[PDB]
């Protein structure tokens, strides 16, 4: 019913595991888990996926929406913000 992406954005210095996509599944993941058990259950699933290595980031967060109220994205643009923001490579 709802779509919805976060164009990421990340930098080429690196030759060796990309922390990029382990930080949507930690986060995609972390907060999954979130609403489960903060909430018990809801209703809002997440997933991403890699735009070439040498250009953008391509987030996909596939979610019902109904009873989130826009409050779940606010873990997810300051993931990938704070990831291009000061640096945490």
């Amino acid at each position: 019913t709802s779509k919805q992406e976060l164009i990421l954005v990340l930098k080429g210095e690196l030759d060796l595991h990309s922390k990029n996509m382990k930080n949507v599944i930690n986060n995609a993941k972390k907060n999954l888990e979130k609403y489960f058990k903060e909430h018990f259950k809801e209703f809002d699933k997440i997933s991403y996926d890699i735009s070439t290595p040498i250009n953008f980031l391509c987030i996909f967060i596939p979610t019902l929406f109904d009873m989130n109220n826009m409050d779940l994205l606010k873990q997810a643009l300051l993931i990938l913000h704070n990831d291009l923001h000061e640096y945490v490579e």
